DNA sequence: TGCATCCGTGAGTCGGGTAATAACGGCCTGTACGCGTCCGTTTCCGGCACCCCAAATGAACCGTCCCTGGCTCCAAGGTGAACTCTGGGCGACGAGTGTT
């Protein structure tokens, strides 16, 4: 319990409430189970059927789950300049 | 007391974006939203107290911008004659020519 609560409260650059992290992890887990079972990836409507909630909220959860990237990671094929040198 | 052993700077110039996990009820509250009701406002229907206001309805009316009246005093239309061409009419004279 302590480890999972701390993961939810501290693992992400943008804090996500545990009530939303739980649904994100559950969605990912059962979606990978569905992919393994069915042989293809599950579509958002199919995943919403298991979430017992609407595909709009499924998509909102999906776009919420994304994490930021570093402004200083090298973007070029070689190491020449940082991503921060491309942002207006 | 060297002595290996890290250990800390290079090394120039103007195509984009790639992922994981057991987690699950149950209670609280909190800020935002959703109901029902009541009161200040405000905005007009038609009323005056009358405010009167006024363009439209009778005058003159006098100067003036139109009519009628007569009068000229002149310059244009009517009345002459000639003449210098303008044109036709008259006449004579001369060689190229119809003919046996």
């Amino acid at each position: 319990q302590a480890i999972t609560r701390a993961m939810a409260d501290q693992a992400r650059t943008i804090r996500i409430p545990v009530h939303m992290v739980e649904v994100i992890n559950k969605l990912g887990r059962i979606q990978r189970e569905l992919l393994q079972d069915l042989g293809r990836e599950p579509t958002p409507e199919e995943l919403a059927k298991e979430m017992d909630i609407t595909p709009e909220k499924v998509l909102e959860i999906q776009q919420y789950a994304r994490e930021p990237i570093s402004l200083d990671q090298t973007i070029g094929d070689e190491g020449d300049s940082q991503l921060g040198d491309f942002i207006e």
